[PDB]
């Protein structure tokens, strides 16, 4: 199976895109602003980074991961000085449908199923084993990189920010983190708190305390929570592989999984107070696991 390569443009990029000064997220180097093809009017978004060894490193790793169904995808790579420094411009697929959790949060009716934090689950881990089998590991699967193509029920989840991606040929273990990050967002989809040991908000994880509690955690199977323990495995030579996930049976017949209502959207929103505290400590830990 043979791709092509990376033909990065050198025109000026103003010259095929009106580019505004509406930021769309930010990334591990740099800004996501908003930009319209100029011959199309379509919507785009632009990442810019500084050029250099590491930024090369990234679109490379990002262009070989890009026709993956759900990942973000790159449009075209442009080369520009860009108010006066030298950077790469990175032209990808718009993401209307917002993030992961935020969507989840903002369900009017509150009604999340175990059978679909099954098929969000599956979503991610399709975008892990397409680059788990080229050899790339992202090493930055977390909330805020994992959005939705547009606003419709029906759109399609998609992993965004190659900032720590690399190659793993050797070094396997590399990819262990990525694992740990589907534990910790499956945990999260399944009863709104992250596995965390951490105001006027309910304690949910007391330290040191099993990792299951009662309240969210009674309808949900031994089988669930199996999966799981082998995601958040502390030893590397330990914890699942992509492999082995992709064909467990919850992930495998998502389709058949049962409709058990969880407590995920109601969480979200009794506790967003300390959702931004959620995403720092999964940053804070994912800087330690990779
Ligand atoms: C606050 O989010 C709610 C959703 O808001 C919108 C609205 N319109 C477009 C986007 C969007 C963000 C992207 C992206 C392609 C790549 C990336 C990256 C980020 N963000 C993005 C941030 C981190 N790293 C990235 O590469 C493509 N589209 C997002
Ligand atoms: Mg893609």
């Amino acid at each position: 199976h043979v791709k092509s390569g990376l033909q990065i443009k050198k025109n000026a990029i103003i010259d095929d895109y009106k580019v505004t000064s509406q930021v769309l997220g930010l990334g591990i180097n740099g800004k996501v602003l908003q930009i319209f093809n100029k011959r199309t009017q379509e919507k785009f978004a632009l990442k810019m980074l500084q050029d250099c060894p590491k930024a090369r490193r990234e679109v490379e790793l990002h262009w070989r991961a890009s026709q993956c169904p759900h990942i973000v995808r790159i449009v075209d790579v442009y080369e520009n000085l860009y108010a006066g420094r030298k950077c790469l411009l990175i032209v990808m697929e718009c993401l209307d449908g917002g993030e992961l959790f935020s969507r989840i949060q903002d369900r009017g009716d509150q009604a999340f199923t175990e059978r679909e934090a099954s098929e969000i689950m599956k979503s991610i881990g399709e975008a892990i084993q397409y680059l788990h089998s080229i050899n790339i590991a992202h090493r930055d699967v977390k909330p805020e990189n994992l959005l939705y193509t547009s606003k419709r029920p029906n759109a399609i989840l998609k992993l965004t920010d190659f900032g720590f991606a690399k190659e793993t040929t050797g070094e396997k273990y590399d990819k262990s983190c990525d694992m740990w990050s589907l534990g910790v967002i499956m945990y999260i989809l399944l009863c709104g708190y992250p596995p965390f040991y951490s105001p006027g908000m309910k304690t949910r994880i007391r330290m040191g305390q099993y990792e299951f509690p009662n309240p969210e955690w009674s309808e949900v199977s031994e089988e669930v929570k199996m999966l799981i323990r082998n995601l958040l495995k502390t030893e590397p030579t330990q914890r699942m592989t992509i492999t082995e996930f992709m064909n467990h049976p919850w992930i495998m017949q998502s389709t058949k999984v049962p409709q058990t209502p969880l407590h995920t959207s109601r969480v979200l929103k009794e506790d967003k107070e300390r959702w931004e505290d959620v995403k720092e400590e999964m940053t804070s830990a994912l800087a330690t696991m990779r």
